[PDB]
């Protein structure tokens, strides 16, 4: 995941990112004081940009022709996942946080099943 | 770019970058110095980097749903066009920058298309 | 840019850098939602940061002791122009965006001059 | 692991980066180009750098009063942890790599006891 | 301080930006407005977490084995700062500045004592 | 200098990373060894750009035009210590280093003054 290329690669990196976004969502419901609104804001506005950075590399990296064929549908996959956690940064609703975390089940799905070649 | 979103975005934040690849690689050609190298190897990654990031966001978060229906070979266009970055990460060969670079010029032309549109 | 240096140059970095700083600021006053003020403001503070490096990297690394004989205001144009950068930073209101726009267009001018040259 | 604090914590992201470690350090041994030994010391030396970082999170975010009281040995532990990463980094024996990751699995034993507990 | 190693470190770099934060708090303080609030969280925020990653530094780069046994204090010692320093940033109350920079002290003792020595 | 503003600067931070400059330039003209020197110029590199960064913020952020104006040749001394950095980045040669140290200390001189009026 690091270009060399390594051929070290895992969905959990993007998981574990989305899943402090929603947690941070999550702990946003419960506190509504204004400065921990603010760095709630800031940290899941930075975990999401990390979690769309591990996809973008999984897309870019790690994913190759012979992927994207079998699966026809992986590019709007990836590309709806990225976008979900867009949504997101945007959002203070744990349910944005949860959509992102479903494309990226599914496509932790579809990476381990490339391993299996 | 910096996904507010601020509806500001430019295919030429990542030729820009890019540019500079090709001209590192040119320069690696002529100087055979060991420190110089080094730097330049070191120097282009990065600005190889940045310009993968360029276009990651494009994909991600410019272009829309709607536009990939209107332009099916998108997705490859941009996936082969990181790819393309990958390969000139790891050569010294100027041809390698310039190939990214002619992606990058496909993916603009879609660009001020759709901005046009 | 790159500091190798690679010879690639290009003051249109630091503009849509601006842009982006003035464009937030325009829809801040459009939308006073919390949440959306927040993150405008995050995100308006990191464009404006960009935007002062490529300004501070062309002022360090492109521009050299004959041009700053050429042109004895470019010192002091540069420092108004990241200046009016941190300015924006700190206000909401779309003039400060603009007049930090403003510096860089006068320093792009100076640069192609010097590169035409 | 974002200090807001999340509550989102897990060894995995320590040890994705020390693996990447390890498989690059196996590569080198394997190609003596110049510019790929360039590319893998670069990069190596990132990928270690994260690795030290998530621990280091570990340490100081995750790892509370009680939990150093009852393994006496953690910050040591740890500590030892993240200067093998330091080793590993100026180092291409893959023997170097593992030490670091055998580290990492003593933490993650004991984090995942911090947990059922 | 880079870990190359270079052989040059100084708890001043933590110390100064352990000194912002508290600065930063003060001005909140005098100040109630809503952006200035913000950017003000947003920028202690980050001064803290540069003030953590320093000592941490300081704590698996600088100081060896034999350190930690002479001082059994220490590891304790640094663990509370860096806690202390997320106090800080979760905090408007210029007092957890200021607890994080007591800290700092002793621990700068400490690293003069085993310069010295 | 984190453009808060903060009201706390200190041109020893720019010092520190000059020093780790000059202090692996070094070392590298006592180890030939192609992997340390490798890792010797990708380190070199980062602390030389942060110095740079460091000088670049008290250029933009700390000096006013009052400070210019009594200061006739700040603009200038300040663009020689940066460019005196870049240099040093493409050098192995510890005087490169030094020069950079030298045009700091100056400026260091200069800041002082401003603080005592
Ligand atoms: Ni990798
Ligand atoms: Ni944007
Ligand atoms: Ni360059
Ligand atoms: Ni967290
Ligand atoms: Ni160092
Ligand atoms: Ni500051």
């Amino acid at each position: 995941h690091c270009d060399l290329p390594c051929g070290v690669y895992d969905p959990a990196q993007a998981r574990i990112e989305a899943e402090s976004v929603k947690a941070i969502q999550e702990k946003m419901a419960a506190n509504d004081d204004l400065h921990f609104q603010i760095r709630a804001t800031v940290i899941k506005e930075q975990r999401a940009e990390l979690a769309k950075h591990h996809l973008d590399v999984l897309w870019s990296d790690y994913f190759k022709p012979p992927h994207f064929e079998s699966y026809p549908e992986l590019h709007t996959l990836v590309n709806e996942a990225v976008k979900a956690l867009s949504a997101a940064k945007a959002s203070t609703d744990p349910a944005t946080g949860q959509k992102a975390l479903d494309y990226i089940a599914q496509i932790d799905k579809i990476f381990w099943e490339t391993k299996k070649a």
